């Protein structure tokens, strides 16, 4: 059985190329988890477009200019002749078509996962880390990623990168992520660091929320001050939680 | 074994007295659902907070004012001499105190539908829905509540309730409401009535959203024209959603 294609956005020199977006991270780590065999396909930023199309992608939403819009996470599965676009329909699908791997959607659980796919990317908590993290991705791009990043995020906010961020947005994100704490002490102690309990297993919410905390790690350094600060957040449950996700890090 | 006591806020003649809370539905709705003798103790908005207190229970949050925040619903059991305030708890209450009964928080999902809460309380669905109703509901509390209802809420959003609703809102609750419906799609055809499938049970976050929609067939009547305008949504999904908590309504 053939390796898993997998299209990720790389790095320059400065993070040693490690794999670092939140979006794509989601699917390694259910490779990872799943051990799954794949290889990565680098892309860049501006060549995302063609390469999915000419691979026969579907795009997963559309810009505001009407403009069909195609992101990454991708992948290519040879041994099923099939190419799924939209991170949460490629983690289904990798449950699907490969069922004797860990379930990340358990059974009833595929509408609640998608609600919480809802709370995530939101002004609630995924925006908020995302402002503290717009300039330092910019920074860590290739030359001509970087350049269509910064372009078309500051078209897409109205600010210059250098805007963005600062201690408001700190603030937000705690908030957020202790909303989240929240939803999980409702588990109960001794369940409190997956959202099915630290009993029932991994999920595809969880990983969601390992795979933003994975990004900050990789883009600011495990030993930056801004990383030791949001581990420092709630008594650094997240700590806990993110490490529940080590033996997960393959880099490729 | 003796009836729990249930405190629910009443409605005037013109709605025959009917409960009408998406609030404490939600609860009475467990209680139909589970089987679980009870008897209602109604209270007028401006009595709550007194009530509750000469009770024993606590508040359920804080206002703006950093003042103590006293809400129905609440409950007194007396097989267990105790108080629970706040419906997720009570909910959850009714489970464990009562393991015979349908389980409303089935295993691992405990989170989930603490996730889900916060999607339905929001500008994405309830908000909308309220905004539709708050001045049908002070047309239909008794005088006493009616006052205490438009004073608090017309103070809580700038606006005086005449001014709240229209068409706007109409469309951002077809919108939050197609979300739902789209979360309820992924479960796939034949399971997306229920949040666990039209297979695995009746949960808590399920009654959440018949709750409101209870609250909203009170309110208007089962006859009116905006009740079945809201039916009309989605090529009726949600008649056929509605039906399924038909034999749980027992107004008491």
């Amino acid at each position: 059985s053939q390796p898993i294609v997998f299209y990720d956005i790389p790095s320059n020199d400065t993070l040693k190329q490690s794999p670092w977006s939140p979006n794509t991270w989601k699917i390694r780590y259910a490779l990872n988890i799943k051990g799954i065999k794949y290889k990565t396909e680098w892309v860049e930023y501006p060549d995302i477009e063609d390469v999915v199309k000419k691979l026969g992608g579907k795009p997963t939403g559309k810009k505001p200019d009407g403009r069909d819009h195609y992101t990454v996470p991708v992948i290519y599965d040879p041994n099923t002749k099939t190419v799924v676009e939209d991170g949460i329909k490629i983690a289904k699908y990798l449950d699907d078509a490969y069922p004797d791997t860990p379930r990340l959607f358990p059974a009833g659980t595929d509408a609640f996962q998608a609600a919480f796919d809802d709370f995530v990317w939101s002004v609630t908590l995924a925006f908020p880390l995302l402002s503290l993290l717009l300039l330092d991705v910019s920074n860590s791009l290739p030359p001509r990623s970087s350049a269509y990043f910064r372009a078309t995020r500051e078209q897409q906010f109205g600010k210059r990168l250098e805007e963005q961020g600062g201690e408001e947005r700190w603030q937000q994100l705690e908030a957020g992520l202790g909303k989240f704490k929240g939803y999980l002490e409702r588990n109960g102690a001794g369940n409190d660091l997956l959202l099915m309990g630290t009993q029932g297993g991994i999920t595809y919410s969880d990983v969601q929320i390992a795979s933003l905390f994975v990004w900050a790690k990789v883009v600011w350094g495990e030993g930056s001050e801004k990383w030791k600060r949001l581990m420092g957040f709630h008594g650094g449950k997240w700590a806990q939680f993110c490490a529940q996700f080590a033996e997960y890090e393959r880099a490729d």
